[PDB]
């Protein structure tokens, strides 16, 4: 069993397949003698659904507050609705339906009626009822129940795939790692997982049919294997591997306070990519100099509804303050990739990653763009904040966004609300357009950050979440690495600088190149900070610059890798 | 009603709605009277299914021959198999399911049984079974079945969307045009419609909800308006609008033979993109000097099976010969973005346009690449052909494919099979990767054709299919133009040439820029040949260079549109 290394670590744990068992309704009519057993089946499965809910309601009386409780209390009501035991019981008795057939039809009726009124609030109950519907049915049906937030024991997730949203809400005290059939190194799912410090392997093809619930697994995400029901002998070897990983952390932690300077005096900034306030420890721990990218999406995901200016402002305030004196590049919201914000019901697209994403959504719905930009400016009252925009392709877009920034700024001035007047405004360069037009853009913004995840996806036209072509996904191709050069240069030509938060900035393989190409700031998963700090400290910039120039002249990846390879053999 | 004009023309006819209708199975047990009913309901639902295939089968021993007719003979056989009649009947009668729920089950049953055996041949029979399940189930549930190839009367098609294959199967004598909710100017479906000279308007809000089956429309794909049940004095205005349209042809016609030479002596080629020998007619009609892109996919969607070496050869030979002295640029096959061929049953992808497309397939399944290249080469013994590859992303890919050609060349040599030893090989530059490494690629090929539909798509990360963001799909961006220039220049630096088969070549607004930027070859829908020829014949080339240069420095489309306009004002 072998996939793509996604997020590092070794994990020892029982398998939990997130793959939910299908609701198979028994459709054979029942007999008069059965009528009692079936009533009791439903009453039994209900009490069991009502159980799980009481223990999700008390959980949300804590880890979510005292309002999240009411939400789940309202659910319990929907389940224990006397219109339901009414209709359901009558279906079993009067039409000899299975308790599961009955539940299925009473629920559907209940939900369908609720929508058939012209109400947004009743349109929500119908979803609630259908979701309570499932819980009940699956409880009646005997099927297992999987609670991502409320996992009980230390497990390793095995699924076909995982959404960043799903990955968000994962209980960390309990999930030790995950493995998926599909995905790729550079999915937002894999990316997130890196800052959750959660080991993950993703391109497995078919883990979901090589692994069964409760198989003991060692997710070796150092050497890219999973072992299913391993011998004690294998476990022990894997425990030595686990320990060896810790020794490295220890040796590498010696770099924590050291700056990222090359042997010849060239300093670059080494920052962390974050998603949430909590990722900041990771950052402190790994010697971050600040935050090169704050993916605000992960906020919008962290919840069940669209965060207000108020709540965002609280959240960006906390991150700023949690970064003490250190700066933060807050990127405005990038939803629409492989980043579902489900609670919105944006319609399906044939190509989400070539779709209505990030900047395109906010510009379609100023409401969304206004709250956010407002929330960030108001929060730049309490920290050194920069603003950055995802998914820029045109100068036109940048200009429009600046207008908005200036409009929100006035509104703030007008309402006696403080913001850092000197706030720097930058643009992601993650689009072959933005790279092509970089000279121009460098004139309109304060800085760049290269998103090599998207730039690669788009340059090479390969979907970053698509295992089948992943061998074509090559951020280290002459294609992408020359676009990267262009961007960096365009920036310096205008006295501006370029960061990188794409996963390449964290890849040991790229550091010398990136370094020699004039990259100004490396933002990465906190875990990758020390190792990259290491190569930077053991590198001579001027030699890196000569190397990067011959590597980028190479016509194929291997010819290019080769140059890098020889250099590293000669230097070591 | 308006959307995005896709294919020019004005059609008059009754609406034919294309039913999205998705099969809903009635799982609820039926009552005991409903039995004779549903039994017969199945048999007749099937009689219909059987009937509709019966025309399709005979239209096959005509348009193709006995071997492609026998395909459906088998389909019929699988449909009429009494092993499924018996099973279906049993579940209606004994287990009291609807005709559809039984039929759903028995189909799924037979299909999974076939897959369970480890036989490529039966996995194919599986698919057929499922294919014919669909038709059976749609007939059982009386959902309408429009066989695009056997449309009775002159209609105008109205549909959610329309896939290239679908468009391929349109009875050209009876469908006079179409209108869809979704789509883009540059979607392959749109493009095919141009060579069929089929007026089309895509990307309306909701023509589906606004047009009734059998409404009288005047689809005006000249001015971008659809009239629903037009007033007779509107039926008149339009009829006169159609007159102007016809005179426009008559006038443009006069250039049929004239070369594409600017006033000051600069010549370019101007050719037709084609799909099928049948398009050669339009090309000759519109003064094409050769074929700049022979989208071989289209030939593949002209059939219900993968065309073998021999079928391809014949098809290519015909084209080569229907082109007389003229050169055809045969592109190897490009399946897998918005152009699937259903008969391949490839699996779904999250982003087809960033997925396993074109060359990525032929390289993962050599039989496909081999048959085809074999066929092209052999056809080159019969007329001037060139080979060109789609979706090229790296120098790696090109070398691997040339190496492939060389192998296939020898085999032909060894089998006593002529091929043009002079045969030139080039590549689509339609990826920002390709554009970026254009210099490198130019050493490795004889020529380039820039696919701006794709290049635009990836450079801007905007899906050619996605109407919601169509406003961002701008091949006339400073970003795409720059990349165009960079490619042309690459060509010229090696002493090769670049053509263009993307829709920009045919776009009146790019013609002066494309020209000024030194593009050697334009290839388009045949219908665009005269407009562009006209523009070319009436420009001064030197002036265009100056224009091009200016345009390439603009950071904004608008600013670049201005140049173009002041030119047109001052210069003819
Ligand atoms: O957003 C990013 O970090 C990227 O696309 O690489
Ligand atoms: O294939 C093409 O011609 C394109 O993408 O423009
Ligand atoms: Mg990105
Ligand atoms: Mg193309």
């Amino acid at each position: 069993i072998s996939g793509i290394l996604a997020s590092p670590g070794i994990a020892f744990g029982k398998a939990l397949l997130l793959k939910e068992d299908e609701i198979v309704i028994d459709r054979k009519k029942i007999s008069a003698d059965q009528v009692d057993q079936e009533v009791e089946r439903f009453l039994s499965g209900r009490a069991k659904a009502s159980a799980q809910l009481e223990t999700i309601k008390t959980k949300a009386g804590e880890t979510f507050g005292e309002e999240k409780e009411a939400i789940f209390e309202g659910h319990i009501m929907l389940l224990e609705d006397e219109e339901l035991e009414q209709e359901i019981i009558a279906l079993i008795k009067d039409k000899h339906m299975t308790a599961d057939a009955a539940a299925h039809e009473v629920i559907e009726g209940q939900a369908s009626a609720l929508e058939e009124l012209d109400d947004e609030y009743l349109k929500e109950r119908a979803a609630d009822v259908r979701d309570i519907g499932k819980r009940l049915l699956r409880n009646i049906l005997g099927l297992k129940i999987i609670d991502l937030s409320a996992i009980q024991d230390e497990v390793i997730l095995v699924a076909a795939d995982l959404t960043p949203s799903e990955t968000a809400q994962l209980n960390l005290k309990k999930v030790l790692g995950f493995i998926t059939d599909a995905g790729g190194r550079t999915s937002h799912t894999s990316i997130m997982a890196r800052s959750l410090e959660l080991p993950a392997i993703v391109g497995t093809g078919s883990v979901t049919s090589q692994v069964k619930n409760d198989d003991y697994l060692i997710l070796d995400a150092v050497n890219n294997q999973v072992y299913v029901n391993p011998t004690n002998e294998v476990i022990d070897k894997m425990r030595a591997v686990q320990e060896q990983v810790a020794s490295e952390k220890a040796e590498l932690a010696k770099l924590k306070d050291l700056p990222a300077i090359t042997l010849d005096g060239h300093q670059v900034e080494v920052c962390a990519n974050i998603g949430t306030v909590r990722d900041v420890e990771g950052a402190e721990r790994n010697g971050a100099e600040g935050v090169g990218l704050y993916r605000t999406e992960f906020l919008f995901m962290d919840r069940d509804a669209l965060p207000t200016e108020e709540e965002q402002f609280a959240a960006y305030k906390a991150v700023a303050e949690a970064c003490g004196s250190q700066a933060v590049i807050v990127r405005t919201m990038d939803i629409g990739g492989d980043k579902e914000l489900p609670y919105m019901n944006f319609p399906k697209e044939e190509n989400p990653f070539l779709g209505w994403r990030a900047i395109r959504i906010a510009m379609d719905r100023r409401e969304i763009l206004r709250d956010q930009l407002r929330a960030i400016l108001r929060a730049s009252a309490f920290g050194k904040l920069r603003i950055m925009f995802p998914m820029i392709i045109s100068v036109e877009e940048v200009r429009a966004l600046r207008k908005e920034i200036e409009i929100y700024k006035q509104e703030l001035r007008d309402e006696g609300k403080a913001f850092d007047e000197s706030i720097e405004i930058g643009v992601m360069v993650e689009t072959p357009a933005a790279a092509t037009i970089a000279r121009h853009l460098a004139k309109e913004v304060d800085f760049f950050s290269i998103g090599t995840n998207d730039l690669t996806q788009y340059t090479l036209a390969v979907d970053r979440g698509n295992d089948m072509i992943s061998h074509l996904y090559q951020p280290m191709s002459p294609s992408v690495l020359n676009l990267i050069k262009q961007v960096i240069d365009a920036s310096h030509a205008e006295g501006k600088w370029t960061g990188m938060c794409g996963e390449l900035a964290g890849d040991e393989r790229a550091t010398l190149l990136l370094l020699g190409m004039g990259l100004d700031e490396f933002s990465m998963s906190a875990i990758s900070i020390p190792r990259i700090k290491k190569i930077i400290r053991n590198t001579n910039f001027e030699d890196a610059k000569v190397l990067a120039e011959q590597a980028l002249a190479q016509p194929t990846t291997d010819e290019l890798m080769t140059l890098v390879n020889k250099f590293i053999e000669e230097k070591t």
